[PDB]
């Protein structure tokens, strides 16, 4: 029962892939110690096949077919619509991969009739072969790191017509269907701010609390076809027009379940029988199984009060605590009845006693002061792999830039707002590019946002106080300033001279451009503006953000 097979072709790339950090003339004002970045490629796809593959034994028992069992009780409340052509259509990014088929996202997007044409076929034909397994194209994952090197991540997607039909047959069910079965226990419905204000409420809702963060080893791999198939049991409880359901049996049988794997030069390297882990129900599929698994594991553990957040592969939990020691005994079962249902963790669960303590999604919660002097909690994170991003970004064009990601998630951060702001507005000034559109990524969705619209956007996922923000804690300014000398950075003082520097140059170009300045480098001057809630903020449409997450989906808005 192994997650893969090998027949030892390589895993190729599609183009050339630097590993070494590219240098420009903007580089050394950001990140000196070069040779501390470094981008994952193909080269050590071979080490990642190893990791990833092993042998799953599940034992399922009372709890799980329990848990189960309610599950499907709220899955069945569930409506969801097909989606039209045209509708999948252009929630396809513009620069997602080709069609092996003689098309691209472009056309998929116009609505070209070749396109279009191609995807009733495929569509046509998964209503009418429900067995035949669907190739898969995998792929060498190129992304940044700080040293102290991993190996290369494995993207596995079917064809572009392909995902088009599965954004027609479960868009809306993995969009609906994930806070209905879980409710407030599924993460990726909250902007940082609402996520920080259910953590911190759900910490004070307990007499004693205890929390844990649960990390399963190479998630997506210890997904069995079981797990495969009860999910499409859970997505087939909804209310769905007769050829979803059949689109949906159609694309588990012969796409979720597993199938071949085929290389970019169109050699077969293997086949899968885990989650692939780009697909449309790769989050919402993880999520599921992922709590499914985890809230069986609490009764068996029996855990007083479980509060579960979960996301995608990410599991938190808070309950009630039982003494440190006994407290310990009983994660050690949670640990014991998750890898019976295999998800074994990777390092082994901590109780935790403060919720600042607990880090998922490499993130924690910290504490700053808003204007009035009150404290206002965020999440933030270790800035060393955002910088060195950052770093790469300097210097090369990314299809996916996570600065702007990262100032977007993490705006009330002091890192995010002293360092990434500062510099990129400085790049953007610079190159006058304040009001062209970048791709950036929000929950795994593909976002396509201009620069100039940062504060509407962080005044509606963080509110005011993003802006106002200060004393921030020891620990974290520490964490900070420790990474800024790993890395060679310059210190927050260099950075809080530049930014005053920004700031006027974009007080000085007015409009939109002068907001940005007003708004996001409040910070650096003494003489304090006051900052009103911003009449743009109002009218935005962020509708499709925090419904779900996409991670592999391949979702454009
Ligand atoms: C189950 N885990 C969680 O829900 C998350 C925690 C967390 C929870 C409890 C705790 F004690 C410490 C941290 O921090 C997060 C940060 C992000 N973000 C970053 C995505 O990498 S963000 C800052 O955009 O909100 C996300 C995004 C993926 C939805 C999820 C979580």
């Amino acid at each position: 029962h192994m997650s893969y097979t090998w027949t030892g072709a390589l895993i190729t790339p599609c183009a050339a892939e630097e590993s070494k950090l590219p240098i420009n003339a903007l580089s050394n004002s950001l990140l000196r110690h070069h040779n501390m970045v470094y981008a994952t490629t193909s080269r050590s796809a071979g080490l990642r096949q190893k990791k990833v593959t092993f042998d799953r034994l599940q034992v399922l028992d009372d709890h799980y077919r329990d848990v189960l069992k309610e599950m499907k009780a709220k899955a069945s409340t569930v409506k969801a619509k097909l989606l039209s052509v045209e509708e999948a259509c252009k929630l396809t990014p513009p620069h997602s991969a080709k069609s092996k088929f003689g098309y691209g996202a472009k056309d998929v997007r116009n609505l070209s009739s070749k396109a279009v044409n191609h995807i009733h076929s495929v569509w046509k034909d998964l209503l009418e072969d429900t067995v035949t397994p669907i190739d898969t194209t995998i792929m060498a994952k190129n992304e940044v790191f700080c040293v102290q090197r991993k190996p290369a991540r494995l993207i596995v997607f079917p064809d572009l017509g392909v995902r088009v039909c599965e954004k027609m047959a479960l868009y809306d069910v993995v969009s609906t269907l994930p806070q209905v079965v879980m409710g407030s226990s599924y993460g990726f419905q909250y902007s940082p701010g609402q996520r920080v204000e259910f953590l911190v409420n759900t910490w004070k809702s307990k007499k004693n609390p205890m929390g844990f963060s649960y990390d399963t080893r190479c998630f997506d791999s210890t997904v069995t076809e079981n797990d495969i198939r009860v999910e499409e049991s859970i997505y087939q409880c909804c209310d769905l027009a007769p050829e979803a359901r059949q689109a949906i049996k159609s694309l588990t049988e012969r796409l979720y379940i597993g199938g071949p794997l085929t290389n970019s030069k169109g050699q077969n390297c293997g086949y899968r029988r885990c989650r692939a882990s780009g697909v449309l129900t790769t989050s919402c599929g993880n999520t599921l199984t992922c709590y499914l698994k985890a809230s069986a594991a609490c009764r068996a553990a029996k855990l007083q009060d479980c509060t579960m957040l979960v996301n995608g592969d990410d599991l938190v939990v808070i309950c009630e605590s039982a003494g440190t020691q006994e407290d310990a005994a009983s994660l050690r079962v949670f640990t014991e009845a998750m890898t019976r249902y295999s998800a074994p963790p990777g390092d082994p669960p901590q109780p935790e006693y403060d919720l600042e303590l607990i880090t998922s999604c490499s993130s924690n919660v910290s504490v700053a002061h808003d204007a009035s002097g009150k404290r206002v909690y965020y999440l933030t994170r270790d800035p060393t792999t955002p910088l060195a991003r950052a770093a790469w970004e300097t210097a090369r064009h990314t299809p996916v830039n996570s600065w702007l990601g990262n100032i977007i998630m993490y705006a009330p951060t002091l890192w995010a707002r002293m360092i990434l702001m500062t510099h990129f507005f400085s790049i953007l000034l610079a190159q006058e590019q304040l009001e062209k559109a970048l791709d950036c990524q929000i929950y795994g969705a593909c976002y396509s946002i201009e620069p100039l619209d940062l504060p509407q956007i962080i005044e509606r996922l963080h509110g005011l106080s993003a802006f106002s923000l200060h004393s921030y804690s020891p620990g974290e300014i520490n964490r900070v300033a420790s990474c800024l000398r790993k890395l060679g950075v310059p210190p927050l003082r260099v950075w809080r001279h530049r930014a005053r520097s920004v700031r006027a140059r974009l007080l000085s170009q007015g409009g939109r451009a002068a907001t940005c300045g007003k708004y996001l480098f409040n910070w650096a001057v003494k003489t304090k503006l006051k900052l009103t809630p911003i009449p743009a903020a109002s009218r935005l449409d962020l509708s499709g953000w925090f419904v779900a997450g996409y991670s592999g989906g391949d979702i454009y808005h």
